[PDB]
């Protein structure tokens, strides 16, 4: 398999590639250089560059909810604050990972195939449905509350990491000025108070 | 003042141009075409795109918080499903504000002047002030909570409405296909069971 090799490859590139410098501003000719082949071969695999973050962003999805289902796998069956707990960090120890799921609606947005905006769904809301499964066993919540709690904790975690790396520079002039304590944004801490509030407001439902 | 009446036609033209076809894709360039004059001309008023849309982020923030803290401003002190309900109301009928809202940390992030970010900041957050002094007196919520409810109603909102708005070619595909039925998004509805259960969960302690 040069073939799945080489499309590992790129994919490798490319998340190398926005580790280093973010995800909004990769271009395909950027992971094509780093890869090492010229544009037209890398065209062969992937038809544009969200079509590569998309796979990434399934990767993404389905590393994190191995992780998170491991973790829940190991609860007590009724905490609220300790579930969401295990979703906030979780999610704050993965930012690579957050920008793509608030970049994601913008990328299959119209620069996909239909049948690829088609897996990535399905492959998506399989993991929804994994970690939706595990909600309903610890806290017992239906379908719906389930799918409200990770399309929040997803929404919410890609948010607060893109306020978080507003650019070296701001991320400076946050710091600095006393008026703008609040535009400095902790991941974990907020995402953790938010999801706790929010399990228990639906458990003590 | 052909100055103040200048800057306010160029906003429009902003503003209605991303009416038509989203704001993800808009150029100075064709701003400049709307309101008829030079893009050099343009850039006198306006060193970017990303400025153009942070002003109008910023005036879509008081906007918002006026329309919110005119309604919470006649509420019963001490209903959190109600106050949740006007929180969705409120956003889930302000699309381009949305997306203005979940564009917003990349817009500043790095093609806007350091100025220019500490005016937006200081802007949006005495809105974000303001709201929270409303929630404070109807629920009795320290500013940490407040913040935290302000912030997760604004990213939740804006992650919902790009999620609902996928390029119309999707929105058919998630139609047609039953196994797609999650990725349909009702913003004001999972925005509203969201709010509530996090509004009620905050009160609960």
């Amino acid at each position: 398999q040069a073939k799945q090799q080489r499309e590992e490859a790129i994919l490798d590139a490319a998340r190398e590639l926005g580790t280093e410098r973010g995800i909004r501003e990769i271009t395909l000719t950027d992971i094509a250089a780093t890869v090492g082949m010229h544009k037209s071969a890398l065209l062969r695999y992937f038809e544009t560059r969200e079509q590569i973050f998309l796979k990434i962003t399934a990767e993404g999805w389905k590393e994190w909810s191995a992780e998170l289902c491991a973790r829940l796998r190991e609860l007590p069956g009724a905490a609220p604050d300790a579930v969401g707990q295990v979703f906030a960090a979780t999610l704050a120890a993965r930012p690579l990972f957050c920008d793509l799921l608030a970049q994601a609606p913008l990328n299959l947005e119209r620069n996909v195939s239909v049948e690829s905006v088609r897996s990535f769904k399905i492959a998506t809301l399989d993991e929804v449905g994994r970690i939706g499964a595990e909600l309903r066993r610890l806290l017992g919540v239906d379908e719906t509350q389930a799918v409200d709690v990770i399309a929040t904790a997803t929404s919410l975690a890609g948010a607060l990491w893109q306020m978080a790396t507003p650019g070296p520079h701001i991320q400076t002039l946050y710091r600095s000025d006393p008026r703008l304590a609040h535009a400095v944004v902790e991941v974990e801490p907020r995402l953790n108070r938010v999801l706790g509030a929010l399990l228990r407001g639906i458990a003590d439902g």
